[PDB]
């Protein structure tokens, strides 16, 4: 009853399928970076249950999201079925989860595709570099949804979170002089999400051993850099927390689906797991000091 | 490499997995005789190896024939398969067969389509009435195909004669007034299509038993006359012979798929099976005359 969510998943499914048929290459060319497919439905007195009676529907370069997908380790058919079996959750008063938790689904702007479009291939390029090893965003699939006169841009990301696991505690920080705290509305909702002074504050304290740290932080540096060879600026780190004393493995994760899964150390106050990588990074006081001012304050909570 | 061929082939396929979504209910409404689903495709480098980048397709009333497959015991997977899991074949120097020989795919002219809609609600109707008992074509799926340009249209019907039985003798009836018989041209392809007066030479006899013979006419006089009260003339009677002794079962064939099937009596010269049916109807020296004169002739020779 959310007619922009069923034309996605009806492009999805429409996209997958058509893929399906399409032969896998080992390499990208350059006009796959410049590719998109577009399909037009008009539904005239028919089929009025499920789909609108007219609506549009675009990918971005199908070809180079496949690739992605494959180098995240995510196969088109379980992404499929993630996006289509049944409808991804709203969750705010904004984005989606699919229903099984696994992928983020964020309606961006035009701006934002026009970005997306213009670091594609160095993104790529990237992933390729790193064999997907990365704190990133995971870009999985992009599209433009058209019903009767609106129009939406959506992009498709790995989710930071667990599937599994709930988490008691976000964070989002970004390290930045200007004061940053969260909403007294927000704290209000069930899960609220903190932000640099609410950790910077508590005493908040991430209990991982000294290689899982190292590890990391390399993985970070790396990670930044490129986002500031990019001129590219304001993202967080996303950091969520799992209490596995309050909430098959009786408190282990599935490390190969919830990539961004670090266990604390054995003399850890509590039994915790910790689930971070960098978000929102399409906007584009600058990207070189923002940087180096964003890794100095990751490495001082660690 | 028949670009028309493909998006047949690509829209029946879409075509039943959209179907595949939509409840079947047990009842037809009036708006589903005027309905339609249209779906444009551009690919902008992408998909080169299979498709066109630029296709339209177009289904006709897609309830009304999914009613009628369902009314000729046709599963829309198995019609799915036919048509979609390797090409149709093409089938003089026009029509095509589905690679496994079950249906008929015609290129019809946009008059052809305004007829069809014309009598569809009483074809469907007297479909109904004779629990799809009848030798009337079984129309089966209607299209529109856009390539770059050209605009085609194409009606699926149910072959007359079978999948696995091959039919050395063929015969197209009108029982007209006027000289009908075959081309030379013709008659040198490996099977010729003969007409009213190659049968009325060479002694061509249809033995089947009385009982056949009763049941084949009462069926062929209410067809025919449906067919002369929507005026409706110019059709013939294709008949297919197969000898049993030139090419499972060793000569018994399913009732159930090759529907216009009679075995031949038993004191019948040679082993024969029988394959007639009425085919090329939308054609629209008068309709009342033509009916009974058909069923004259037909009658005569049987
Ligand atoms: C496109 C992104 O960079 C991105 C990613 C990769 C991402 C990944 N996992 C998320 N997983 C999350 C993020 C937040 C929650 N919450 C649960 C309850 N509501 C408050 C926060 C749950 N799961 N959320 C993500 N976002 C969201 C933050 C901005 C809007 C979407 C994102 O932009
Ligand atoms: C739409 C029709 O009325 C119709 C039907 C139902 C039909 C059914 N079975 C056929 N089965 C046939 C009909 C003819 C052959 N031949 C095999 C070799 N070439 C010569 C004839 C093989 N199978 N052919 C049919 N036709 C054809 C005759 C006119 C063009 C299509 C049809 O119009």
């Amino acid at each position: 009853s959310d007619p922009l969510l069923s034309v996605l998943m009806w492009g999805v499914n429409h996209s997958i399928n058509e893929l399906s048929h399409v032969q896998i290459p080992v390499m990208l060319m350059p006009d796959d970076f410049k590719a998109y497919s577009k399909i037009k439905v008009d539904n005239h007195l028919f089929n009025k249950e499920n789909m609108p009676s007219h609506f549009k529907f675009k990918e971005y370069c199908p070809m180079v999201f496949r690739n992605l997908r494959e180098r995240f380790g995510i196969d088109d058919q379980d992404f499929q079925n993630s996006l289509t079996r049944s409808a991804p959750l709203p969750n705010d008063s904004r984005f989606h989860t699919s229903y099984d938790k696994r992928y983020i689904i964020k309606t961006i702007t035009s701006e934002d595709v026009a970005e997306m479009h213009n670091i594609l291939k160095k993104y790529h390029q990237y992933i390729v570099e790193c064999h997907g090893i990365t704190l990133l965003p995971q870009f999985l699939g992009m599209y433009r949804l058209n019903v009767d006169g609106v129009e939406i841009y959506v992009i498709v990301t790995r989710n930071v979170f667990s599937h599994r696991l709930s988490v008691y505690r976000k964070y989002d920080l970004k390290g930045s002089t200007v004061a940053r705290e969260a909403s007294d509305k927000e704290k209000a909702k069930e899960l609220p999400t903190l932000k640099d002074n609410d950790f910077i504050n508590e005493g908040q304290k991430i209990y991982i051993d000294d290689n899982n740290k190292k590890v990391f932080l390399e993985k970070l540096k790396k990670d930044v850099e490129f986002l500031a060879q990019l001129k590219l600026m304001d993202y967080s780190l996303l950091v969520g927390i799992h209490d596995v004393e309050r909430a098959l493995a009786p408190g282990e994760f599935d490390p190969n689906i919830d990539v961004y899964g670090i266990k604390c150390h054995e003399n850890s106050p509590r039994k915790e797991v910790y689930f971070m990588a960098i978000i929102d990074i399409l906007t584009h006081v600058n990207p070189e000091q923002y940087s180096k001012r964003f890794l100095d304050f990751i490495g001082h909570i660690l």
